[PDB]
RNA sequence: UUCCCGGGCCUUGUACACACCGCCCGUCACGCCAUGGGAGCGGGCUCUACCCGAAGUCGCCGGGAGCCUACGGGCAGGCG
């Protein structure tokens, strides 16, 4: 037998391919289905992705934002059915896979360290030229 | 005629005149009031240095690159 293949097989039903590719450093908006009273609704969460742990179906990514004066980080499964959509709001250029150092940087300092990933922006406009 | 009791006259000192059986000082005990000091405790104002930093004006850039053109430009956008 092939244990890996069997696992991928169990997983194949839950895999998603409708979400856009993004990198650590990109700014991203995750529309997330969320439960309250007595309804479920979509809440957006928008921030820099500071990390993407890979493990195929199990890869997860972490997004950080400042909300009303307090730092928040959210961790999402990339294949979570609760994600309605992800919109790329900006491409940042990182030099590092994991950006935990931005937790201690000022807003000025961050903006200086994560400049616009001019290449991947142009690349983004190049597509988005449709038929 | 020094002394004691009483009185007369002159004088001198007096913070006494309820007139020396006068006046009056301080501690101590007691009650009341205001205050000082006192390990500290709470508050108000104020100065200094540095970190972060909204809005906004000003200044630079406006390109790997957007919109308007009125295109040697302007607006978005970025930096300070
Ligand atoms: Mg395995
Ligand atoms: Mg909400
Ligand atoms: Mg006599
Ligand atoms: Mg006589
Ligand atoms: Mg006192
Ligand atoms: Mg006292
Ligand atoms: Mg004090
Ligand atoms: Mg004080
Ligand atoms: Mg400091
Ligand atoms: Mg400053
Ligand atoms: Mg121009």
């Amino acid at each position: 037998m092939n244990r890996g293949a069997l696992i991928k097989l169990v997983e194949s039903r839950y895999v998603r391919t409708d979400l856009p590719e993004f990198r650590p450093g990109d700014t991203v908006r995750v529309s997330y289905k969320v439960k309250e009273g007595n309804r479920t609704r979509i809440q957006d969460f928008e921030g820099i992705v500071i990390r993407i742990r890979r493990n195929g179906f199990n890869t997860t990514f972490t997004v950080r934002k400042v909300s009303y004066g307090v730092g928040v980080e959210r961790i999402f499964p990339l294949h979570s059915p609760l994600i309605q959509k992800i919109d790329i709001v900006q491409r940042g250029r990182a030099r590092r896979a994991k950006l935990y150092f931005i937790r201690n940087l000022s807003d000025r300092e961050i903006r200086r360290k994560l400049r616009a990933d001019r290449k991947r922006i142009d690349q983004d406009r190049a597509a988005e030229r449709a038929a």
